[PDB]
């Protein structure tokens, strides 16, 4: 991957969409 996802996936390891954040965009 390129952080699209490592960021993302890993921001959805934060919760994704429903983190305490959004998304790596």
């Amino acid at each position: 991957e390129e952080e699209a996802v490592r960021l993302y996936i890993q921001w959805l390891k934060d919760g994704g969409p429903s983190s305490g954040r959004p998304p790596p965009s």
